[PDB]
């Protein structure tokens, strides 16, 4: 199961930039941000969409909890970490946790361009082992899963939610992003739905604070069809591995994405007081 995740991930950064964006954000993007100037990049798309996933998590009312500690679970390149460790300047502790040892010396390097190597720690860790993580003393205030469950099976994500859970303070909030299938069945010619996928958390001991589909349909298919002309135009000569793999899905989840079949979620739990 892990090697598979590796081998999809292990491309050269620098090939990646030219086909995500310069942050390498791997989670879609929102284009009805009224800060974003037109033509909206995916970078850009990227960030307003996880400041949006913020705002409905309660993070810009003045009263929120203090942010001590976070944890980035399947922490990609480690844009998301980068973003929060100077969204939250006195948070002096964020854990990012991958299974990609590739990502994560691009996460290293990146955090020692910031300086941001002493408040941002590096775990290769799949998320059924979060209950590894060091000081079990200190929950975390805010947890992100961004792109990343719909790589699990079932048994593995209610594992994995069963580890987090004693993990996070109570109104500490799970910040979560994923792919799902709208209905529970379709014509015959890891496949999760709404209500599976929200019934996992709360099982665990979560409470539901909002699920929406977010960002649009369109603006998934809009993403999807940005990197695919990006990959055309870096690639001419023709692409390899997961990024001719992107550019084929990009055609085939666009249509899907029109189609209703499939949305984009945006998920935010919270442990609640005992
Ligand atoms: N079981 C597992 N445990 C930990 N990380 C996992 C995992 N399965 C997949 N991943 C990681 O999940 C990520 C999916 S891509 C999304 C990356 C990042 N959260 C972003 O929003 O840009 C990759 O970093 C991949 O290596
Ligand atoms: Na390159
Ligand atoms: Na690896």
């Amino acid at each position: 199961y892990q090697r598979k995740i590796e081998t999809t991930y292990e491309g050269d950064p620098a090939d990646w930039r030219k086909a995500i964006g310069e942050y390498l954000l791997f989670q879609f993007g929102v284009y009805d941000d009224p800060r974003s100037t037109p033509p909206i990049s995916l970078d850009e798309s990227g960030i307003r969409y996880f400041e949006r996933q913020l705002h409905l998590a309660g993070f810009d009312e003045p009263d929120h909890p203090s942010v001590e500690r976070i944890l980035d679970i399947g922490c990609g390149w480690g844009y998301i970490l980068k973003y929060l460790a100077d969204r939250f300047p006195h948070c002096m502790r964020l854990d990012g946790v991958n299974v990609s040892r590739e990502q994560l010396e691009y996460c290293a390097q990146l955090h020692a361009k910031h300086g941001l190597e002493d408040r941002i720690n590096l775990y290769q860790c799949n998320a059924q082992d979060v209950d590894l993580l060091p000081d079990a003393a200190t929950p975390y205030d805010l947890v992100i899963i961004r792109g990343v469950i719909s790589h699990f099976p079932n048994a593995l994500y209610e594992k994995a939610m069963k580890a987090l859970y004693p993990r996070v303070r109570p109104g500490g909030s799970v910040v979560i992003s994923d792919n799902l299938y709208n209905v529970a069945l379709d014509d015959y010619r890891h496949r999760k739905t709404p209500d599976y996928f929200a019934k996992v958390l709360t099982d665990a001991g979560f409470t539901l604070h909002d699920m929406r589909v977010l960002p649009s349909n369109i603006d998934v298919a809009r993403w999807l069809m940005d990197s695919k002309a990006n990959i055309e135009k870096h690639f001419p000569q023709g692409a390899t591995g997961t990024l001719e793999e992107l550019r084929v899905l990009a055609e085939n989840w666009s249509v899907a994405l029109i189609k209703n079949k499939v949305s984009t979620y945006s998920v935010i739990v919270t442990r609640p007081a005992a």
